């Protein structure tokens, strides 16, 4: 399946995707890429949509 | 300054910089650069750390 | 990016504008925008200056 | 260490610094800081006296 | 199939092609064929129109 990670950071705005089978392991890359990123605030993660939110 | 675009789309993945006073003016060369690359998808600015990421 | 759409046409004159990755799909909402405004005549697309302009 | 951006545009003109341990780190705020500012041009940077200048 | 490999380095510019049934086994060369030529970099893998890309 895939999820859907939304960029809301300082001034880091727009979508980001990836296949995974599990959520946990989707956030792996999500997570560390944020850091990749620069944006890194408060996580959150919707299994009924399989839709990722950064918030700092 | 430099900014640097990921490349993240169906199988278009990499690298990619471009050096600007703006950051608008530096997605001119990505965005339009991502035409001729065929990789066209969800945008996000990192301006907090100059990098952007293009998601399909 | 943005792109910048001038109106020139019959009647209708003014200025537009759109956010896109694209110039091509920045074009899809101008072109079919014009059909809701009126003026539709020959178009034409700057690149250099993300500009776009319809003559009837 | 600090280095200073001379303004020198259309109608806006003064002098400007920031204090960085890097000349290309310390662009990044006035060469951002330029598009708040609204003069936006030809950039140079003289690391010899730490000194910046945009012209348009 | 054919694969094109963008030559954007330091000032090793110009265009580069293999013929390869895979994507992996095309790097090979061009990846390889950078070391020789100086220009190593970022790399993007183009499957999508099968163009490759390396930035330094």
């Amino acid at each position: 399946m895939q999820y859907k990670l939304i960029l809301n950071g300082k001034t880091l705005k727009g979508e980001t995707t990836t296949e995974a089978v599990d959520a946990a392991t989707a956030e792996k890359v999500f997570k560390q890429y944020a850091n990749d990123n620069g944006v890194d605030g408060e996580w959150t993660y919707d299994d009924a949509t399989k839709t990722f939110t950064v918030t700092e």
